[PDB]
């Protein structure tokens, strides 16, 4: 399952909604997954056990 939120460019974190609560996780440091655009959509995928702060559109 995918849980969405928004990323912080300054802190390279993703704040996502799951189980009624907001959770802050670091984004990856990888070039094409880190938070490059402030408040970009991000998601935690609990199937793949991944975070991506450059989700596609
Ligand atoms: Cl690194
Ligand atoms: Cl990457
Ligand atoms: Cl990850
Ligand atoms: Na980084």
């Amino acid at each position: 399952s995918k849980y969405g939120g928004e990323c912080s460019k300054e802190h390279n974190t993703c704040t996502y909604r799951k189980d009624g609560k907001d959770h802050i996780v670091k984004c990856p440091s990888a070039d094409n997954k880190k938070c490059k655009t402030d408040r970009h959509h991000c998601e935690y995928d609990d199937h793949h056990k991944t975070v991506d702060c450059q989700t596609p559109v």
